[PDB]
């Protein structure tokens, strides 16, 4: 389990119902707590974008594991230590965790500026969680919001009203992990 790289050739495409995409948050939470409490030290949660019911696909894995990648190097480069390190496949699809031994706040900065300059970085949903269970946000900082994948709006104000087509976001995916692996 404390490998971390999925192989993107055996990704499931396990389709995701929506009773089983709500339950799983719940799961989400309580697995974030029992590493609080193993390690308590602040924890990043990483999921990536992905729109569609399959969630386990051979595109999600590849920006999944680049997400890895930056994830270990930014904790290198700001000299934080790696405790406690595990991916797995969710409902919501490749999920890791990294406990790392940081000030919170710092460790979310680290993670927001990782999502902007990183050129798959609005592909990733790097949650960070304090030992006590609360998550840090944009808005604790009065930074912007997360904006949409596709245009200028905020990502909630998009994903609320389904402004954009599904298959649309899907060819973002597509296009992006395109002009990064070339
Ligand atoms: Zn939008």
């Amino acid at each position: 389990g404390s490998h971390m790289h999925l192989l993107p050739e055996l990704a499931s495409h396990h389709a995701v119902s929506i009773p089983e995409l709500l339950v799983s948050r719940d799961e989400r939470q309580a697995r974030q707590h029992v590493w609080l409490k193993r390690h308590p030290v602040p924890l990043v949660s990483f999921t990536v974008v992905a729109p569609g019911p399959i969630k386990d696909s051979e595109v999600t894995r590849r920006i999944f594991n680049h997400g890895v990648t930056a994830l270990r190097a930014l904790a290198a480069k700001q000299g934080w230590q790696i405790q406690e390190q595990a991916a797995l496949v969710s409902a919501s699809g490749p999920e890791g965790m990294l406990s790392i031994a940081a000030p919170a706040r710092d460790l979310k900065l680290a993670t927001i500026e990782l999502e902007h300059s990183h050129p798959l970085g609005r592909l990733w949903d790097i949650d960070v969680l304090t030992p006590e269970g609360e998550i840090l946000s944009r808005r604790d900082y009065s930074l912007p919001p997360r904006r949409c994948l596709l245009c200028e709006q905020s990502a909630a104000v998009c994903a609320r009203g389904k402004t954009h087509q599904l298959t649309d976001l899907l060819n973002r995916m597509e296009a992006l992990l395109n002009d990064v692996d070339a």
